[PDB]
């Protein structure tokens, strides 16, 4: 069975911090001792027709195992989960429960978090820039106000460690530089908890060395 | 086994146009033949801590089934389509990139989509409204455009009509009201192909009659 491939920047626009997209999925190959290939790629290159045969947007992560070519970050973790054990719990009540997660870190929490970087880093000097902030700002709160209770003392989100809680580690990590988590202790200590796992190390490793390449 | 109950609003701000995350639910378990249920949440019940128990970020769809409860419409049709049959197909790697386009329509062309609408329909007189319509329209169009020369002349995403196919439809059913596939022929086509199909029909005249009770 060949290692599977993955594209990544060649440099990456979060100065080695591992906040794009390839992350999720370095984990998620380092929690099941999957071994892994990259193809790096200079922006210029993500534009050209040839990497839409693997990604349809022009964007990464793709990832490529024999004649099987996924794109999706969240579709990847998916297929990782689904064929390696560590990711999934069996029980078919729990393992629904852990896919109703993932989707629910890409499609509730990262929109709200990404409707406020967005206006936070992308739209200065151009008002009313600190009110659309403080709008998106204001929604973003309550979401993080309701996962929040909704984690309480619970160590993972469904039982085990799961693909859920890489996806959902992976996207509350966009907010460490604004701060905003220092308000939220159970969600801090929630995602320190998945940074300090061995497999986040090595992922983290990985897309640190590619940057300092 | 019990038929499932889905929440769904009492009185959906959609104009009983079919538009509200519930129907890619309800599409989904007429394609599979499945009877269900629905309870109608006021906008004050979905608001209560009550709701928080099945969606705890107090939004619908929610799906009650015995003891499994679920909630993210993504995440609902893909426990429906992994537990009935003609919804994913059997072979593994075919089912791995049906997998990935369903996460494409919620987390690649969802987002384009809702960034436009956002400014388009809930921002107007508040400027640059326009200039934050010009730039959200260009991101999307570049979308559509991706997505118009990868679908070609496919009839569904990926083979055989599935899950892909009901959050992607239901997904670029937001942008009818715009007129903005009228430039994309294909897209077009392909959204009213979808609307075609006899469960499509069975799922809109059952939130049109929750719209019209
Ligand atoms: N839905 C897709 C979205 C993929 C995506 O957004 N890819 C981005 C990289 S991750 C997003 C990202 C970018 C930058 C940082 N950062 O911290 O600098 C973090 C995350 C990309 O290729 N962008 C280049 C382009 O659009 O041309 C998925 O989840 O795989
Ligand atoms: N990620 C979740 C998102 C759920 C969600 O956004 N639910 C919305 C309804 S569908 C979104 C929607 C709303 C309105 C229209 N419309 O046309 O009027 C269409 C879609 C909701 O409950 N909103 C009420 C609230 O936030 O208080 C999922 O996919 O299930």
């Amino acid at each position: 069975k060949p290692n599977p491939t993955i594209t990544v920047f060649e440099r990456s626009p979060d100065g080695g911090r591992g906040l794009a997209r390839d992350m999720p999925v370095r984990w998620a190959l380092e929690e099941v001792g999957q071994p892994y290939h990259v193809r790096r790629l200079s922006f210029e290159a993500m534009k050209e027709a040839s990497h839409l045969a693997y990604q349809p947007f022009g964007q990464i992560p793709s990832y490529e195992q024999g004649d099987l070519i996924l794109f999706e970050s969240g579709a990847i973790v998916m297929h990782i989960a689904q064929h390696h054990s560590g990711l999934l719990p069996e029980d078919q009540l729990r393992r629904a429960r852990t896919v109703a997660w993932m989707f629910a870190a890409l499609n509730t929490i990262e929109p709200s978090i990404l409707n406020f970087t967005t206006v936070w880093l992308f739209e200065r000097n151009e008002p009313w820039h600190e009110a659309r902030l403080a709008r998106t700002k204001e929604q973003l709160l309550k979401r993080l106000d309701e996962l929040s209770a909704w984690l309480g003392d619970r160590e993972w989100l469904e039982g085990s460690f799961s693909a859920a809680d890489i996806l959902m580690i992976c996207v509350l990590r966009r907010l460490e530089s604004s701060g905003i988590l220092k308000d939220y202790g159970n969600l801090l200590a929630y995602v320190e908890r998945g940074k300090a796992r061995p497999a986040f190390k090595r992922a983290f490793d990985a897309q640190l060395a590619v940057f300092t390449a």
